[PDB]
C-alpha cells in the first residue's frame, strides 16, 4: 500500500551494534543533559507566584496548561533556555515548542503566569518571532496559551518600540492567517494593551470567564459582559483553564490535517540500533573522529538510508531516510581523514567536518533535488568549515558555499538544523542552518554540541601573533573565553541553537518536526514523479 | 498628457501662509537637529583610521565612495547612529540609505573602513537587513561600497552565530534575487570569511586591483589573480576606488527603471507654502495641538490633497496626495480636541492623536482601497493611542486596529511612515508602524518626535499609585528615563526610528521613498481603473 | 567584463562546415516557405478594404502601424495563419508577435481594419489568450493596435459567450497589470462594446482624435471629447494613425528594461556556420537522420554549445548555449540509430526521436538546474514519442515523462519549443510542448515539420488490424488524411504549432524569444551562484 518499494523499501541497511562502550563519554555528555534540565526546571519554577499559589487561585500554570492539552510525551520545547537579554528569571516568560493535539502537531506558545502574569520582557518579541516562523514555514497551527498583563514599566524601551519588538506578532498573527494558518487563543487573566493584541490577532478567540482583553469596583475594561455579550470577539468562554483548553482542542479537531499515510513510503519503523549508543558513539573529545553513519542509523528509520552519489564529495553524506514512514533528506558532515582527498590538491589529506568542492556541489544538487520532489531537509551539523587558501578558492568554494545558499533559499521547504557537534565558520550557515530565515523552521544542538566563528586558539593565535607570557596570559583568556561562549546551555541562552536536547530526544524532535511538515504541506510532489530516488539510483548503477 | 485630470488635478489645496511665526519652537528644533548633525559627524569620523590616512592608502571612505556614486543632493541616510549594542564608535560599522544614480534610486551599504576595515560589529546584522529588507520591500537595487575584514576575534559572539547574525545577510542576498532584485558589489581591500561572502553574495561583482574575498610574502587568499583570473568572479576589476563606483554606475545604467513620468498623474510641483514653517508649525511643546493640513500642504505636491471621507473618523486624515507627480496615500492624524466626539459617547470631546472606531474603520477602508490601487502609503503619526474602556471596547476599537494591522498586512505594497511628533501605545503599530515588517521600508522621525509605550506619569502613577516623597521621587525618576529613553537621538540609536532627520528633510525623503516604489514596481492599476478616487468621490457626492 | 570566462567563454565548439549540399531538399523546404509566405500575404491582403482605401480614409493597416512601430527587420510575427474556426479571410482578424521598438522587446497585438474593422471573428479570443498569456510568461510589455468594431451580428455565439471568449482578455489584462506587466493601447477607429472594453483594460490610453472608445449627426458615444476632456481615460490624443505609434513609442521608452549586457556572459557572436546549410541539413525525407549538433551549431552563439551529461540518455542532448551573448539551455532529439541502447534492453538499437530511461532522466535533471538558475529553456523537437513494452514500462518510462511534465510545470521560466521535423506522440507534450500552459510561451516549426499522435500508418494498422483491397482503400484514406491533417500549414492554422518560420528565421525567433526572457526578468541566479555549468563540469571530470 506504498509507491514504488523497489526505491522506498528495504534502503541500504547502516550502522553496527554497539561493540566499545564508552561510560565516560555517557557521564560526559549526561551531565550536559543534566545541568540543562536543571536550568529549565529551575526557570519554569522562578517568577514570583509558585504553580501551587495560580492553583488556588483558579490558574494552571504555562506547563499543566501545556499538558492539559497535549497527548502525552509528545512536547518537544524550543527556546527553554533563551534568555539572551539576562532576565533575571532566566526565560522569555514564554513556553514554546511542538505538541501533538489527538494526533495534529501544533505550535504551542504559553505565557509564564509566574513571571508578573505573562509580562512582556526582554528577549520575549524574538522568542515569539521564531514562533511565529516555525508555524509558517511548516503551515502549522499556532496556539497561544495567552495570560499576558503586557508592559512592565521599568523596561518599556526594550519591549514596547522598534521593527521587532511588542508590536510585531500581531502582524504576524496576520500575516499566518493571510497565508491560511490559523492561530488559536485561550485566553487568561488579564490582558490589556499588549496582551489585548495577543488576544485580538489569533483566528480564534477561547476565554476565561474571568479573563479579559483590552486596549488598556469598577470591572477590568473588556471583560466577559463586553467581548462576549457585546462585541463578540470572544467566541466561546468556559469556566476554567480545563475548559479553555478543552476548547482550544475543539478547534484543533476542527482544522485541516493529513493522515499522515497519505505521504509515508512504508510503515513506520524504529531504527534498528538503540539510541543509547549516541552516548558513546559521539565523542565529547572534540578531536576524535566518530562515523556519522552510526548516528544516521540511530535516528532514521529501519536503520534504512539512500545515500545520494556516495563517493563523490566523501566530506559529506547525502540521502534519503524515512522518519515514521516519511521521505526526508539528511544532510550530514562525515568526521575522520579523507585520504587523497580533495581532488584539486595533490598528495592531500582532506578533515572530516571541512567542506570542500564535491561535498558543496553534491549538496546544491540534492537541497535542488530534494526541493523539486517537496521533501524536507534535516541537517545533521558537525563541521569547522569550508577549505580555505588559494586552491580551495580555485575550486570556487566560495561560490559554492554561497550557491548552496542560493539552493537553500529556492527550496522553500521546511528544514530542521540538528548541531551533533561542532557548529563553525560559513560552514555552519550554509548547511541549512538557522541564518536561512525562510527556510530552516529552528535548530536544535545536542549536549556535545559546541558554537563559535571558529575555535578559541585559531582566534587567539590571530588576533596576537604578530606579538613578534602576559600576552601568552591574554591568549589563553581569549581561548577560555570561546570555550565559555560556546558551551551548549550558554548557545541555547543565547538563541544560537534554539534547543539542547538529550541524545534520546533527537529523533523524537525530528519525529515531530517530519510529521508537522506533512500535515499539511504546501506543495506536492508524487512520488512517482520524484526525481531524487531516480537521479540516485543513476547515479549507482551508471557510475 | 495624464489620466483623469478631474480627479487627479487641481485637487482641492490646504494650508495657510504662516501668519505667526515662532522663533522659539523654531530654535528648539534645530538645537535637537543640530545635535543630530553633530552626533551623525563625529559617527562617521570616529574610528581607527582618518579618511586622509585611506585616501594616502589608496581607499576613499564610505562617504567619499557614496558621494561619487550618487547624484548630488539625493543621499538620504538611514540609521545614522543606530547602535543598539553601544559601539564605541557609535555605530554599525556600515553607512546607509537611499541614493539616486543617474536618476535611478537605489539601495547603498557601504562599510566603514575607517573602522577596523569595516568589521562586523555588534548591531551590524540587524542594520544590514533592515537594508535588504527596505530593497525587497520596494524591489529596489542594492548596492554594497564593500571593504570588510568579518569578525573581530573578542566579540565573535554578538556578531557569527545566530537566526539574524553575520550570516543572515548572504541569504537576504539570495532571496533578493530570486525575487529578481539585483545585488551590486563593489569589493574594496581584504574581504575573507564574512566580508567574502558578503562579496560572493551579489549579483554582480566589481572588484579594486588589490581587493580579495575569500572563505579564509604569500597573496592574501583570494585576490585578483584568483577571482578575476581563475574562477571569473570578479565580473570587473578596477584599478582604483572610482573606477569601481564607475563600474558599478554601469551596471546600474543597465537596471530596469521606469521612467517615473508612466505612473505621474500631474506635472512634478513644489507646495506652495515652504517647509521651513514646520519649524513653526509643529510644536516643541508637546501639550500644544497644532494643524496637521499645515504640515500636508508642506510636503506635498502644489499643496494639493485629495481627502478621503473628510467628516468620518475626524480624528484621523486619509486621503490622496502628489509626490513629484506620483500618487501616495496619506495617513496623519489630527491634533486638537474634538467636539462630540466620539459617536458612541454622550456629551463628550475627543482628543486629537487618539483612535477612535470611525477612524480606525477608515483607515481600514483607505488602506484596503489603496493596497487595491496600488497606491504607496506614507503615515504621518502624532499619536497618543487608541481610545480605552469599555465604551471604546464596545466600539471594537481593539478589533479594530487589529482590522487595521490585518489590512496593512494584506496590502503588500512598500509604506514610508514619519513620527511627526508622538510615536505611543498601539497606535504607533497600527498606523503602518514599523512593526509591519513586509510593509514598513523604514519610519523617519523629526526632532519633535518621541517614543514610549506611555508618557512617563502614566507609567509612574500606574506603578506606584498603590502607595496608599521618596516613592514620589521613584516616580519623577521614572518619569525622567522615560523622557531621557524618548529623545529623537536615543530613539534612533535604538533604532526604533530609522532616522531623524530635519523639518528640510522630510519632502525630499518622501519624494525619495515614493520615486522608489514608483521606480520598477510589481504590481499596477490603471488609473482608470482605480477605486480610491472614485469611492472619494462618491462619498462627497452622495453623503 | 563577464563572470565566470572558464565556464562559459570558449565553450566546445560544434558542427561541421557542409561538405554535401542538397539543392532538391532545399528546394522542398523552400517550397513549403513559398507557401507560407503566399498564404500571409493573401491573408494580410484578404477583406472588404484595402491598405489604399483605409489610407485614403485616414487609417494605416496592421503591418504599417506594426512597421511603423518596430526597429527594421525584429518583427517576428506569430499565429500568421492561425484559423481554427475557417474564417473566410483566413485569419482571427488580429496581427500578432514580437517586435523590438528602440530596442525593448514588446508583444504586439493589431486589429486587422481590412476586416470589418478588426471585428471579433471565431477563434480570435483564442488568439488574444495566447498574447497575453506569451505576455505573461515573459513578463513583456503588451501593445495593443487596436481598431476593433466589437462582435458580428450573426456569430455572436462564436465570439461572445463562455469561459475563453471576447470578455476573456479583459481580466487577461487586469492580471497582466496585477502582475505588474503593463498594457499599452493605442486606440484607433470606433471601439463599442467589445472594442471599448480593448480600449480600457490596458494601462496607457492613446487614442486617435476620432477614435472613441464606448459601454455600447449625434456623435458616436465615447468620442475625445468624451474620453479625453471629461473621463480623462485618453491620456493622450494624436492627429493621426503615426503619432497614436509615436505616442505609443514614448509610452514603450518609459517601460523599464535590462540593458542585456547585464546578463550576458559574452560577447553576441554570431554562429561559425550558415544557416541556409539547414536547408540541406534537415531532411524533408522523414526517413532520413541528420546530426542534431549541425542544427545547434547555426542557431546559437560562436556555434558553441556546453553539452550537460554527453553520453548519458545519448537520445536527447541537453546543454547550455549563448544567444547574443545569453544564456539558453537546449534540449534537442537527436536522430540516428543507437547501438547497445537502451540500456534496460539486451542486444538493442535506440532510435534517434524517441525517448528512453536517461534521456528522460537527463532532460529532468537539466530542466531543474536550469530551473534553479534562471536559464530559459529552447526545445528542439524532433520526435516519434517515448519508448513502448513492457521493458520501458520497467523502465519507469511512463513515471519519468510525466516526472518531466512535472520538472517542466516546477520550472516557472519561460520557454521556446522549435519543431524541427516530427512533433508526435506524448514526446510532443513532454519535450516543452506547447501542452504546459504556464511556461511554453508559444511554439515554432520549420518547413519540415509535421504533427500527429502517431503517423499514419499506425493509426491505420491499427485501426483495421482486425481485418482478420476496400479496407487497404480505408487504411490509405487514413494514411493521406493524416498526412493532410500534419502538414506545416495546416498545423499552424489549427494552432498546433503557432509560426511556420524559415530556416534562416530560426535564430531570429530565438534571439527574440531570449532576449525577451531577459529583458525583465522576474527572477535571478547570479552565474557564480549557477547549479548547471558546476554540474556539467563534475561531470565530466568525475564520470
Amino acid at each position: 500500500m506504498y509507491s514504488m518499494p523497489g526505491y522506498f523499501q528495504n534502503m541500504p541497511t547502516i550502522g553496527k551494534e554497539l561493540v566499545n562502550p564508552n561510560p565516560e563519554n555517557e557521564q560526559e555528555i549526561k551531565a550536559v543533559e543534566s545541568d540543562i534540565h536543571e536550568s529549565i526546571k529551575k526557570a519554569l519554577d522562578a517568577g514570583i507566584t509558585s504553580e501551587e499559589k495560580l492553583n488556588e487561585r483558579g490558574q494552571l500554570s504555562a506547563m499543566q496548561r501545556i499538558n492539559a492539552l497535549i497527548d502525552p510525551g509528545t512536547w518537544c520545547p524550543l527556546n527553554s533556555l533563551f534568555n539572551p537579554e539576562n532576565n533575571k528569571f532566566g526565560t522569555t516568560n514564554i513556553v514554546n515548542g511542538l505538541g501533538r493535539v489527538d494526533g495534529k502537531w501544533v505550535y504551542i506558545v504559553a505565557s509564564d503566569n509566574k513571571k508578573m502574569a505573562g509580562a512582556w520582557v526582554p528577549g520575549q518579541a524574538e522568542n515569539l518571532i521564531r514562533c511565529s516562523d516555525a508555524a509558517k514555514m511548516m503551515h502549522l497551527p499556532l496556539i497561544y496559551l495567552l495570560n499576558c498583563s503586557g508592559v512592565e514599566f521599568p523596561n518599556q524601551d526594550k519591549v514596547y518600540p522598534n521593527r521587532r519588538g511588542g508590536g510585531t506578532p500581531f502582524f504576524r498573527n496576520s500575516e499566518l492567517n493571510q497565508l491560511g494558518i490559523p492561530v488559536i487563543v485561550g485566553i487568561y487573566g488579564t490582558n490589556p494593551a499588549g496582551g489585548g493584541y495577543h488576544s485580538i490577532s489569533p483566528t480564534i478567540l477561547i476565554a476565561h470567564q474571568d479573563a479579559n482583553m483590552a486596549v488598556g469596583k469598577v470591572p477590568a475594561p473588556g471583560s466577559v459582559p463586553i467581548h462576549y455579550d457585546e462585541t463578540g470577539f470572544f467566541r466561546e468562554v468556559y469556566q476554567n483553564d480545563l475548559g479553555v483548553i478543552d476548547g482550544i482542542k475543539k478547534y484543533i479537531s476542527y482544522l485541516p490535517a493529513y493522515n499522515l499515510e497519505f505521504f509515508r513510503v512504508d510503515t513506520p519503523k524504529a531504527p534498528q540500533l538503540p539510541a543509547e549508543d549516541l552516548y558513546s558513539i559521539i565523542p565529547m573529545n572534540q578531536k576524535r573522529p566518530y562515523d556519522i553513519y552510526e548516528v544516521i542509523a540511530r535516528l532514521f528509520d529501519n536503520s534504512e538510508f539512500s545515500e545520494y552519489k556516495k563517493g563523490y564529495g566523501p566530506e559529506m553524506v547525502t540521502g534519503l531516510a524515512k522518519v515514521n514512514g516519511l521521505l526526508v533528506g539528511v544532510i550530514a558532515n562525515v568526521q575522520g581523514l579523507l585520504m587523497n582527498y580533495p581532488e584539486y590538491k595533490q598528495n592531500s589529506v582532506g578533515i572530516g567536518g571541512k567542506l570542500y568542492r564535491q561535498g558543496l556541489i553534491k549538496m546544491n544538487e540534492f537541497v535542488t533535488l530534494c526541493a523539486r520532489d517537496r521533501i524536507p531537509l534535516i541537517w545533521l551539523q558537525d563541521t569547522t568549515g569550508i577549505d580555505v587558501g588559494d586552491e580551495a578558492e580555485k575550486a570556487e568554494l566560495l561560490g559554492l558555499g554561497q550557491s548552496l545558499i542560493y539552493s537553500i533559499e529556492n527550496s522553500k521547504l521546511p528544514s530542521l538544523e540538528i548541531t551533533i557537534r561542532k557548529a563553525s565558520a560559513a560552514a555552519h550557515y550554509v548547511l541549512g542552518g538557522p541564518q536561512g530565515n525562510n527556510t530552516n523552521v529552528f535548530s536544535i544542538g545536542t549536549g556535545a554540541c559546541e558554537y563559535y566563528v571558529m575555535p578559541g586558539e585559531t582566534a587567539a593565535n590571530a588576533m596576537y601573533s604578530r606579538k613578534l607570557q602576559p600576552i601568552i596570559g591574554k591568549m589563553n583568556d581569549m581561548i577560555q573565553m570561546y570555550t565559555d561562549k560556546s558551551r551548549p546551555k550558554y548557545c541555547t541562552e543565547k538563541g544560537m541553537v534554539d534547543e539542547i536536547v538529550d541524545m534520546t530526544e533527537v529523533r523524537p524532535y525530528i519525529q515531530a518536526f517530519t510529521e508537522a511538515a506533512y500535515q499539511n504541506p504546501q506543495s506536492i510532489c508524487p512520488m512517482h514523479q520524484m526525481l531524487t530516488p531516480r537521479s540516485t539510483r543513476e547515479f549507482e548503477t551508471f557510475g
